[PDB]
């Protein structure tokens, strides 16, 4: 309750320095150290020598203690709050409860935010930046990371003492061509009936870019085709690319190319 | 309340023998039978011959009702209470539903069971034979049932006054071509890629029987075709058929369409 003299504590003047201060810190830390002064006394001396130290250091707090009694009533608290780093402020003094309790809170909650990724973001991985309701935020990122994968953002999270972490987790958003299973991807391939027959070379995509695909001789509908490693990349190994093949038609033709598929179509009316 | 001359109901002596009174039951059945007898009077008197020879034919029955109002040894029903399997036991007079009353069972538990049937099955719908428990049983059925309903039939459950009933559970088993979602048909048609490109007739396949499918010039796979009415029946509406268009090529060909084939495939490399 009543006001505690932290200058007579720490033994220095009303005006001491910074530096004044942290040397009879010093002094009088390495006097009453439990493992060095083994006292009943030196408990509660060390115990003082703390929180004066814990407000006296830092210039912020040493003016508010320093302008309080003029002003009766503790004064309002920073954004955030008080912050006293190193120091086992749930057993310091009532008087310091009662000055910086305003601002004195307790284990800083988490916060879980999801993080909305396109096949080809969470594939390379990398750096991204995060500006998730709160605060702009910087991680390093897997490549291959996968859906509900936990990406920890330390000390990124609610305030308090100390703060909360943030909590990343990775939701994937749907791909217009491929489609994710495990660490293995899924695509339709488009091979024109005349090249599927005869058995050529089409141009197909991945991830990375486009590939040449060569597609074999008679190679019917609903065939699906390996290309090892161009799946998802992990920490073990690599996934696959499937792709399921699909015979494609021309809707447009030259009045030359109608005569090859009618006789086609002909022999088929003849089977 | 008071006590019926079941003798006088049957039309036999104070002293009759079994035999006596199962005759006496069918000549008197066959006179006030419902399908032979269309009398108003032939209501209640067929059902006080049916009174009678419930109580009658048995000769434990008939001793306990020979044996009622007398000033003996006051009898309990038996531990295994009285067996009327096939008599509407609640239909009949207080006199009967005194004396027997404390040795009836409620009505009998509803027997759960599951109806699995095939696509044609439940479309089709009609008179169904079932095997549940250890009986048949025979159960109408709406055209295009679906998965999860209900078919409620009445007094073939569990025995009591009167028996519970039977409810049915379908279930849909899954089929090698079609696929239900709703009220509407799902199936895969196979299109050879010359008719698919000038446009002909393929024989498609329903749940009635096959078909005729025209294909349109120039339609690309995973064209999807709409046959109005092809789907699964039900009340105040008829599901559709939806064909999705799958394009196929021959397995194997002639030395003479290899030359077709190939023409095609080298415009295409070229292009």
């Amino acid at each position: 309750a009543a006001k505690k003299d932290y200058y007579a504590i720490l033994g220095v003047p009303r005006n001491a320095t910074q530096e004044e201060i942290k040397r009879a810190y010093k002094r009088l830390a390495r006097q009453y150290h439990p493992d060095v002064n083994k006292s009943p006394e030196a408990e509660e001396k060390f115990k003082e020598i703390n929180e004066a130290y814990a407000v006296m250091s830092d210039p912020e707090k040493r003016r508010i203690y320093d302008t309080y009694g003029t002003t009766e009533a503790p004064p309002p608290p920073p954004p955030g709050g008080y912050d006293f780093s190193g120091f086992d402020v749930e057993d310091f003094s009532e008087f310091f409860q009662e000055l910086f309790g305003p601002g004195l809170f307790g284990k800083g909650r988490d916060l879980r935010a999801e993080l909305p990724l396109t096949l080809e973001e969470a594939f390379h991985g990398g750096e991204r930046v995060v500006e998730v309701a709160g605060r702009r935020v910087s991680v390093r990122m897997p490549p291959g990371v996968r859906e509900g994968s936990v990406i920890r953002v330390p000390g990124m999270g609610g305030q308090g003492n100390p703060p909360g972490d943030l909590l990343l987790v990775v939701r994937m958003l749907p791909h217009p061509v491929f489609r994710l299973e495990g660490q293995d991807l899924y695509a339709t391939l488009d091979v024109p009936a005349p090249i599927a027959v005869v058995g050529g070379k089409v141009r197909a995509m991945t991830l990375e870019g486009p590939v040449e695909v060569a597609v074999p001789p008679r190679t019917q509908a609903g065939r699906k085709m390996r290309l090892k490693g161009g799946g998802f990349p992990g920490p073990a190994g690599r996934g696959d690319l499937y792709l399921e093949v699909r015979i494609t038609i021309p809707e447009r033709l030259t009045p030359e190319e109608e005569a090859l598929w009618k006789k086609l179509a002909e022999a088929y009316y003849a089977r």
